[PDB]
């Protein structure tokens, strides 16, 4: 149907805008602390602590399969990256601090992305 095509074009354009958002958020992580999944070889207890691991590569796979239907879904996964790190790592650690900085800086980007998603539809 033509309606199904039009919905698919909206999903494609959302995907475009989320790819740009993802690039911008990832730049706020120059140390690359959040680039890849936490290794279960190197942190064998991780899944005892963290039930829903997340990282930028995993988000990028979901994005490229057009697996985010709305901004809320995408923000949920970003929040898991931050929140998981802030639970597993203590306040005095480079990891925790990196997550705080990513959250603070990412907030700016996400605030305007919400306006753009509402605005363009």
């Amino acid at each position: 149907s033509m309606e199904q095509v039009a919905m698919e074009l909206r999903l494609t354009e959302l995907t475009r805008l989320l790819r740009s958002v993802l690039d911008q958020l990832q730049d706020k992580d120059p140390a690359r602390i959040f680039a890849q999944p936490v290794s279960l070889k190197e942190v064998p207890d991780y899944l005892d602590h963290i039930k829903h691991p997340m990282d930028f590569a995993t988000m990028r796979k979901r994005l490229e399969a057009q697996g985010y239907k709305n901004l809320h879904e995408f923000e949920e996964d970003f929040d898991l990256i931050i929140d998981n790190c802030m639970k597993y790592n203590a306040r005095d650690t480079v990891f925790y601090r990196a997550a705080v900085r990513l959250r603070d800086q990412g907030g700016v980007v996400l605030r305007q992305a919400r306006r753009e998603v509402d605005s363009i539809g």
